């Protein structure tokens, strides 16, 4: 049984306050977490956990400084100082928030993807080592960060595009995105279930005038659950109990179901 | 083309005192390298450099509470919070030896074995990102870590087993141990050059070993000189031979 996590919106971190951290949230966060794997235990059920986070107020705020738009294209500068000052920054914001998961004794450690993660039209994410730790009932905290590509140029690396990556290659059995809404909103209202027989139906209500998130993001998500049939649930990550609920297989907000 | 070099332990910190930095030898270290690769470019010389330093004072203070003797091996224990605590400790000194060269415009970036490699049969260390960055010109800094291993659960990798492996995987055409002697020492003195030839009774005689014996399984060619002695360093990184000269070939 393995479940990835994925802590987005702005839970745990306010993108505007430059560095700004939301210990409370996170802490519930950290508390739930923890309150589920003490259940999975009692229950005498096996669990492999994996967190992703993204930069929040760390990452984006220093990487603009060293992103540029030219011929109407995103590309990095003087790197020989940002790539450093991103990890920097990446590395400050994982070790805040897996202390906090240690303070409530949950196994987590750290992986860095700049370290070693290449963005290609298919990254190069060796996984070797985070299967091994999982197996010894690590949690592997896995992080939004900086990554050279294949092409002589630079890439920020996100919990987007981390958790279907992984859940692929490592056959998540489910996938929990924590957002700061309550699911995928069709008419200001979580759709209960997306699966083979409605998602096409969603997404062009997504693309539509009508459609509260014009981001794309939600549409990113289903299509990934699809591509790589997998099972997950959309929901928010500010109500108290919906992270434990989610991991405990409970559906919260929006169940989006392409699992053979 | 490229060069690895390696800052021992004892040059960077005191295993004597945990958490130990020492300040003014890092940063003559740091100001070292940083000339070293300025002359380079002065005679517009392309030169790919990886730098490799251990966990000096960091490790082992929090290493220690994780290691235990189960009669006469290491036995690591309680892991659910040591991974992360050796890691953490880790991180830090790569910190702070990282910004370090950045205030003297290297442009290092950090490499966090921990997080990808594993050990056991036959290392599993992906290169990919290290050969791009490589090709940037970024300067890797590598450190000893914490590791999964496949076989006895966990590792701490040493500098002693990146650098070699390093050296062969990317085809380093020089390996450089920046440490406290003046060499490899035989009976207190320096020994000028180690080849196919004096190896066999040097072996006998003998960290030097299993630091020569990797070199050798890899036909590496490297100097192991003081790091401490002013230049010392800034002279090896130029192709200058200090201390105890191993080349196998
Ligand atoms: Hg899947
Ligand atoms: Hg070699």
């Amino acid at each position: 049984m393995l479940t990835i996590l994925k802590l987005g919106g702005s839970i745990l971190s306010d993108k505007n306050v430059p560095y700004s951290i939301k210990w409370d949230n996170l802490e519930r966060i950290a508390m739930e977490i923890k309150n589920a794997l003490d259940y999975y235990k009692n229950q005498n059920k096996e669990i492999k956990l994996i967190l992703v986070h993204g930069g929040g107020a760390f990452g984006h705020p220093v990487a603009k400084k060293y992103l540029k738009i030219e011929d109407g294209k995103k590309i990095f500068i003087n790197m020989e100082k940002g790539f450093w000052e991103i990890q920097r920054a990446m590395r400050r914001f994982n070790n805040i928030i897996i202390d906090t998961l240690q303070s409530y004794d949950i196994p987590a450690v750290s992986i860095q993807p700049s370290s070693f993660v290449v963005f290609g039209d298919k990254l190069i994410f060796d996984t070797s080592a985070i299967k091994e730790m999982l197996k010894r009932n690590l949690v592997p905290v896995i992080h939004g960060d900086i990554v050279i590509d294949d092409k002589n140029g630079y890439r920020i690396i996100s919990g987007d595009d981390i958790v279907p990556y992984l859940a692929n290659e490592l056959k998540a059995d489910l996938i929990l995105y924590a957002t700061d809404v309550d699911g995928v909103l069709i008419d200001n209202k979580p759709i209960k279930r997306i699966d083979k027989n409605n998602i096409y139906k969603i997404l062009n209500y997504l693309s539509g005038s009508n459609s509260i998130d014009v981001t794309g993001g939600m549409k990113y998500k289903i299509e990934m659950i699809r591509k790589n049939k997998c099972r997950g649930f959309v929901f928010n990550g500010n109500k108290a109990n919906n992270i434990y609920k989610a991991l405990l297989g409970e559906v919260e907000g929006t169940e989006i179901d392409f699992s053979e």
